[PDB]
DNA sequence: CCGACATCGCATCAGC
DNA sequence: GCTGATGCGG
DNA sequence: GTCGG
């Protein structure tokens, strides 16, 4: 991809606008509009010279073209400069960086005078469990995870899962599975031959419990019968700086829907969009759970049997593609 | 013009 | 107390 | 905010 030096000024501007839409104005669709614009621009191999030039790109409309014209001629955007200095808005926007604190909680906090982590620290009683954890690890959670650490994390997860029951099947998905050099968190998909879409409730708990027993999992954000969201940390060596705490999610999925799950959670997002498109034009409907045939009138039929990622590709006459080649 | 922009598990709130 | 809505995250 | 039926 082109160096940020090309249109970084523009993409940074659009991303900042995106955050305020989401966190302050609570306009999620505008947040995504701005993100989409930033992405299409971020991949444009030419230094943009005008809003008109950018408008030709899908996702960039009249308004963003105008803002780009203003940024190119002045080196800034008045509305953004203004919002940045706004003490209330900048505080609301900031607080949402705490996991567990969304637009609603952030606005409530600021309305009562709680505007900083310091203020949050002084008001533990007004934070729920999730938020306290997000605060506790505010810094760690914003750090990325090197692939080498992800490999050490995977070693632990796979080992402990097999130790609980050798029949469990666990797959670390996400960009990591596509071979990325760094990850933002760890996403683990878990299944067991004993759990199917039509056949019975503690399969997840036993794995979470073992990971806690060996002190890999350190905190729990949420945990149910099919989904666990929490925190983990690699063991540190003597006299060695401790590793940052990391976010890890573990999902229990029915065996017959496992590979549709692995495919989906491996992505990338652009690849899934494409594959779902091709699958459609081929007469199939693919979601994170199953792949079903589409009748003449568009009536989806029963889900087709899947025993591997390949089965999916085969159904839609597509050559199986390696995770490292699913960038798009 | 004006609706879509994904959908759902879990924690917690709001209403009865 | 139970049931549905909301907030949040992914 | 952008797209498109
Ligand atoms: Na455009
Ligand atoms: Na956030
Ligand atoms: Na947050
Ligand atoms: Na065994």
């Amino acid at each position: 991809a082109p160096q940020e030096t090309l249109n970084g000024g523009i993409t940074d501007m659009l991303t900042e606008l995106a955050n305020f839409e989401k966190n302050v104005s609570q306009a999620i669709h505008k947040y995504n509009a701005y993100r989409k614009a930033a992405s299409v621009i971020a991949k444009y191999p030419h230094k943009i010279k005008s809003g008109a030039e950018a408008k030709k790109l899908p996702g960039v409309g009249t308004k963003i073209a105008e803002k780009i014209d203003e940024f190119l001629a002045t080196g800034k955007l008045r509305k953004l400069e203004k919002i940045r200095q706004d003490d209330t808005s900048s505080s609301i926007n900031f607080l949402t960086r705490v996991s567990g604190i969304g637009p609603s909680a952030a606005r409530k906090f600021v309305d009562e005078g709680i505007k900083t982590l310091e203020d949050l620290r002084k008001n533990e009683d007004k934070l729920n469990h999730h938020q306290r954890i997000g605060l506790k690890y505010f810094g760690d959670f914003e750090k990325r995870i090197p692939r080498e650490e992800m490999l050490q994390m995977q070693d632990i997860v796979l080992n402990e899962v097999k130790k609980v029951d050798s029949e469990y099947i666990a797959t670390v998905c996400g960009s990591f599975r596509r071979g990325a050099e760094s990850s933002g968190d760890m996403d683990v998909l878990l299944t067991h031959p004993s759990f199917t879409s039509e056949s019975t409730p503690k399969l997840l708990h036993q794995v979470v419990e073992q990971l806690q027993k060996v002190h890999f999992i350190t905190d729990t954000l949420s945990k149910g019968e099919t989904k666990f969201m929490g925190v983990c940390q690699l063991p540190s060596k003597n006299d060695e700086k401790e590793y940052p705490h990391r976010r890890i999610d573990i999902r229990l999925i029915p065996k017959d829907q496992y590979y549709c799950g692995v495919l989906y959670f491996t992505g990338s997002d652009i690849f899934n969009k494409n594959m779902r498109a091709h699958a459609l034009e081929k007469g199939f409907t693919i979601n994170e759970y199953t792949i079903r045939p589409l009748g003449v009138t568009g009536v989806a039929g029963e889900p087709l049997p899947v025993d591997s990622e390949k089965d999916i590709f085969d159904y839609i006459q597509w050559k199986y593609r390696e995770p490292k080649d699913r960038s798009e």
